[PDB]
């Protein structure tokens, strides 16, 4: 009848065994206080999901087991079934596993059967899928575990648990949406509870597909579904957004946070198993298509999941899943990201080159949002967060209440004007900093620039001129770039010495402000301020950035943003001749951010090369453009793209948000020395155009 | 690139080969006029899905083939791929099949692999599932087909079509929601179009699950999905509600009618196949879990599904599916049902015993609704419907415009008052008839009743008395029943002779007015007016009936319904003693229609016997009732149920609406001679109660 189960989101850290252990323990202790008899944790939670090439290392395996032993001998784990994740090597093959134990015995080790090998995922690099479906083998335990557990071997493979009162089965992360998912046969076999341990990272706007899936599955097959997921940054450019859930028969009973500053969040629910049994009768109490397939092996477990609590235990009522707006998503994720980055880097704060333009502004807003979250958290009684703030600012007695106050201690904004900067942009940056609370620095680079160009003249005997002073296209560009790069040099100097100049220990993380759209076209200066330490908006669309900044006005009460939004998007690096005004980035690029986004998505999402893309747009923009015209747009896109790709190889690491990122380290593997005339492809395009231009 | 496909709903009639053929032809001719190159029809459309035990008959097989030949030699079928359904016997085994042909050749015969064996479905009685998955065998054609088609054999089995431009696959009705559905592997294999031929009957409120499924499937796997379904009554108590659809990548492009008076409704859509290809790339352009399964056999077809039309052919835009309210569902289905029943029975009209109570009223409303639909249809240019009305009323020149006018010619209502009927009920019936237009008859049964009881006295020397005149419980009941049955005798007399008495040829179908709730408890008199020819509200809940009638007030403008709703639900068959008023049916039954519905659903839907049901309610009604109390309610329910079940065996056939029907012929097979003390079960219940009553 009535059972009480727990799932959870943990902020795990790659190879951080000590912390990882304490987090797992805490969740189990929490679940037990709430009356749970089964606890589900995230995929590979013992070592942290993102260990990458450390999985090749045997030490990883070893410590994981030492962590497992600690769990097994811990008095908290008594009388609750615990499903943890670690790597495990069986017969010289490395598997991504679930280790399920109860009262100092291992019940079953259950290896993953479908591995993620797309986008940021590459599990086949380190793990093998279990291929012997509906079968188990005897796994031989480490003497370390034997001595403790008093078992020689345990079942290893595709099996389910049978207890005195129920039948629980495992579905690991992506097995949930893999063709022919375990949950189908488990359902058929009569499995009433299905646990899914995830490690899925944030992706702007796609939170609902996870929820929908679990929902549909429970709706279609009946049953309780448990989903646990990592939450936070585990040591790289991903943010895991654990929307841990508990679903039954198509309804949701517990909704876990997508972004929060909690290291441990536990969901429970009290459900009557008979609701499953009667909901399944409601559908098909009959037989099926006559399948006669090999049935699931069964691990007998001497334990009752439901135990006497009924007399008081309130049944969980169904709930509606509340989603975040896309702007709320943006204001929360990169924000919580930046918080883990700061706290785990053990760095003294951030250094933000603030230009008075939209992106640098958005970046500033993310920090302010971070501060708010921290204040919220501290108010909420979050000891970990309080501990951390106190450690970051060095003040034992400190207690952030006003976000502007915390911000000041944590953020240093820096406006670096050139000879041609307007008074307006300088002002806007000054105002925005004033409003969020940051320590603002305003300086002029021109003395350093004059000096560099002096060195050049001194040695070549030649003086480059700006385009407006009769300079060549090359000279103009070079000059612009020098200023860009001097800014970067200065940014790092302050990162390294500004706190020093204020009488205080420590150094700052440099933050970048490239957006995903310009990153793709390479419309940036190699090694200017586009290269920093971390970039939180690197993966966000320009349009979304504007959207996010306009949303910040009212949510954070920052009026300084209006002028910033209204101002013309221009880079004041070159003097303006009489009769003309500044050129906008969109004219500079030779395409609007809108249409740039389309190329982006057609390229990475829809997997189109130039010919394919030419054909798509030809129809999409059939009214607006002519065949010759789209050819030119596409050609212009691919050439600029290819010419600039090398800029991508060295680009600052970015929070992952859009599934159309051009990021080269993990998500978008590509050449960087292309033939930039695309002779063959472009010829195909021409032929098509010529063919169409034969119509009357 | 761009293709144009058609699916359809047909009003097929069991064994009605001539008509069935003409309907299939018409749809194909319509699809071709709309530019379709593939046409999909419903499950077993050649013979009509509901042939039942006629499937055992070889003639069925034979004529189906003669119908197939007619299709093959027909000039309309040229240059369109046609997917029809018939039974087919291969190697002495009978399969439910799809026959796909193009230009006088059979491409592939594709047999069903999961058979429906639940509720009203019992396909295993006549058909065998195809068990050799991903395999085909040579089917040897009838000489009849050979001579015509010039082929010795064709592929028979699990295969897909490959054309010059696309890949089309088959999913038959329930295979869509069977574990491990064809659409998963077909998707994996690269099948871009999937056709599903259905024969699913109406079920109140469950229309969305069909739509959701197709939607989710296309969303999850990408692709175009086509669904065709029978629409109307094919010769029995089911109404097929063809919500034929066309879906792609998660959106709907065409929505077919659930209830209409069309014999043929064709949906088309013009879709670009490249949208599929680019939507699938969007998800997983990679590889999967490494499955290495036997792949689908491929029938090469020398045909291009897309042919030059692009230059003009508008792409279909996505649409939102519009559902009917439950009351709209009720006002339309049974209505369209009654229309096919009337027209195919070749009967002159209906005869409705109208009591001045809610159910008889609802029944009247269904007829009025029918008339409206017919008027609507005729206005809409529907020749078939016009032809039929003209044939039913015998007037060549007739053209229904006013629904009250048609109603008058088609409906005869009959109020049969006893000695104890009130003037109020008589009035209400008179008024409702006036308002809908029916020929109303009002009479008094008492002369016939006196006469029967005279015969009894004359021969036994004894005079039974009503309870209020000192009569025994048995006498009272008997007397009541006699009146009930005399009403039935009279109803059939008018059915058979009322038109005659009005100078006009023909006879009437007697309509019944039992609701699903009282049918279950047996709260009716065996062979009273509860037994008629057909009952359209036999499967509808009392609460829904009240809901439907209140909705009719404003939709049909019938004020007479208000008093009918407001009036006390009492059966005026026995005289009332001084000091007391009439007893309501709900007190008579010893439970409210509400709680009766719960028993109904817990019983048939949730598959609970008395013990199970006692346990469910014990929790459901934990605040409201005590354990001893629910025991009594349940016990009272099962006993009355069991005592009365025999009434079910002979009960009038009813439109199917609720999936908790107690109908004995098809949907709810049960004993009818029970041990009505349920000694064992009831003892278990007592033990549980006694156990609980030991708590303080
Ligand atoms: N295939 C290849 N593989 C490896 N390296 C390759 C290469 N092709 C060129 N390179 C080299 O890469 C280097 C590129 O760097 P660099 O020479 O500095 O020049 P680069 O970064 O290519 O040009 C900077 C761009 O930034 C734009 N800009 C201007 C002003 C302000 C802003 C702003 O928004 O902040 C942007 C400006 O319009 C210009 O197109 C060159 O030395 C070039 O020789
Ligand atoms: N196990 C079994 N298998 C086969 N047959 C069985 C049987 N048990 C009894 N039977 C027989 O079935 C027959 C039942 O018919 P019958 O004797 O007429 O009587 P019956 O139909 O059982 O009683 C009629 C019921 O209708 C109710 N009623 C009264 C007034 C108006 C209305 C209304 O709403 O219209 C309803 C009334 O309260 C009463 O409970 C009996 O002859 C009985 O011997
Ligand atoms: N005036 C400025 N003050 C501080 N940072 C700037 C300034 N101008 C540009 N940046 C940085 O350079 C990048 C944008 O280049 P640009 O478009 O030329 O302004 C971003 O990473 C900015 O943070
Ligand atoms: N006064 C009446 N006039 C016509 N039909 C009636 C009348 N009373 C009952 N019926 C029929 O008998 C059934 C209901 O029985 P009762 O509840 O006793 O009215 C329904 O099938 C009615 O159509
Ligand atoms: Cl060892
Ligand atoms: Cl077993
Ligand atoms: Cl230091
Ligand atoms: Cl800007
Ligand atoms: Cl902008
Ligand atoms: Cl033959
Ligand atoms: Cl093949
Ligand atoms: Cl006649
Ligand atoms: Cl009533
Ligand atoms: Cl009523
Ligand atoms: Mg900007
Ligand atoms: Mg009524």
């Amino acid at each position: 009848r009535k059972v009480t189960v727990a799932t959870c989101a943990l902020n795990q850290w790659a190879l951080d065994f000590e912390g990882n252990l304490q987090r797992i323990l805490k969740s189990i202790e929490i679940a037990k206080n709430r009356g749970a008899r089964y606890r589900l944790g995230p995929e590979l939670e013992i070592c942290g999901y993102g260990c990458w090439d450390h999985y090749y290392e045997s030490d990883t395996l070893l410590h994981s087991f030492q962590v497992l032993a600690a769990l097994l001998e811990s008095p908290v784990t008594q009388d609750i079934i615990c499903d943890v994740g670690m790597p495990v090597m069986h017969r010289n093959v490395r598997y991504n596993c679930r280790v399920i134990f109860l009262n100092r015995k291992i019940l079953l080790i259950r290896p993953k059967m479908a591995l993620a090998n797309e986008g940021n995922y590459r599990e086949l690099r380190w793990f093998t899928p279990w291929s012997r479906s509906r079968h188990t083998e005897e796994y031989f335990l480490p003497r370390m575990i034997q001595d403790l557990t008093k078992q020689e071997t345990v079942p290893f493979g595709d099996a389910v648990l049978v207890t005195w009162d129920t039948c629980i089965g495992s579905e690991i992360c992506e097995e949930l949406w893999t063709p022919h998912s375990p949950h189908i046969d488990m359902g058929l076999d009569g499995v009433e509870i299905i646990t899914n341990a995830s490690g899925s990272h944030h992706v702007l706007r796609k939170a609902n597909t996870r929820v929908d899936l679990v929902t549909m599955v429970t709706s279609k097959n009946g049953g309780i579904y448990l989903l646990a997921n990592q939450k936070g940054c585990d040591g790289d450019r991903l943010y895991y957004d654990g929307c841990a859930m508990i679903a039954m028969n198509g309804s949701v009973f517990a909704q876990g946070s997508q972004f929060s500053l909690d290291d441990v969040e536990v969901l429970t629910a009290t459900l009557d198993l008979e609701d499953v049994r009667s909901y399944r009768a409601e559908i098909s109490s009959r037989n099926l298509a006559a399948s006669r397939a090999s049935p699931y092996p069964r691990v007998k477990v001497d334990f009752a999941l439901s135990c006497h609590e009924d007399l008081l235990a309130p049944i969980s009522e169904p709930i509606e899943w509340k989603y975040h707006s896309p702007e709320e998503e943006i204001s929360l994720g990169p924000a919580c990201w930046l918080w883990d980055f700061l706290r785990r880097s053990q760095q003294a704060g951030f250094l933000l080159p603030l230009s008075g333009g939209v992106d640098s502004a958005a970046t500033a807003c993310l920090i302010y949002s971070m501060c708010c979250q921290v204040c919220e958290a501290v108010r909420s009684g979050n000891e970990e967060v309080l501990a951390d703030v106190r450690t970051i600012v060095n003040q034992i007695s400190y207690t952030p209440q006003d976000p502007r106050d915390l911000c000041g201690r944590i953020l240093t904004t820096c406006y670096m004007a050139s000879k041609n900067s307007s008074q307006e942009t300088c002002t806007r940056a000054r105002e925005l900093a004033q409003q969020i609370g940051s320590h603002h620095i305003s300086l002029n680079i021109d003395p350093a620039v004059k000096a560099v160009m002096g060195i050049f003249s001194l040695v070549t005997g030649k003086s480059p001129l700006f385009a407006a002073h009769g300079g060549s296209s090359r000279e103009n560009l070079a000059l612009q770039n020098v200023q860009a790069r001097i800014r970067m040099v200065l940014a790092y100097l302050f990162a390294q010495l500004s706190l020093w100049s204020r009488g205080v220990h420590g150094g700052l993380l440099v933050l970048g402000s490239a957006n995903v759209d310009e990153s793709l076209l390479g419309y940036l200066t190699k090694y200017d301020c586009s290269s920093a330490d971390i970039n939180p908006i690197g993966g966000i669309s320009k349009t979304d950035l504007r959207a996010f900044v306009q949303f910040c006005i009212q949510r954070f009460q920052l009026p300084a943003l209006q002028s910033i939004l209204l101002a013309p998007a221009t880079a004041e690096l070159e003097p303006l001749a009489d009769g003309q005004v500044s050129q906008t980035d969109e004219e500079d690029m030779g395409m609007t951010y809108a249409e740039l986004s389309v190329y982006g998505k057609l390229r990475k999402v829809a997997k189109m090369g130039p010919y394919s893309m030419f054909c798509k747009l030809l129809g999409m923009w059939r009214h607006i453009c002519t065949p010759r015209q789209v050819a030119d747009k596409v050609k212009r896109f691919f050439s600029k793209y290819s010419m600039n790709r090398h800029k991508m190889t060295t680009l600052t690491p970015a929070y992952h948000a859009e599934n159309y990122s051009p990021e080269d380290n993990r998500f978008d593997l590509r050449p960087f020395l292309y033939n930039t005339s695309w002779p063959w492809q472009f010829r195909c395009i021409e032929n098509q155009v010529l063919q169409l231009e034969r119509a009357e």
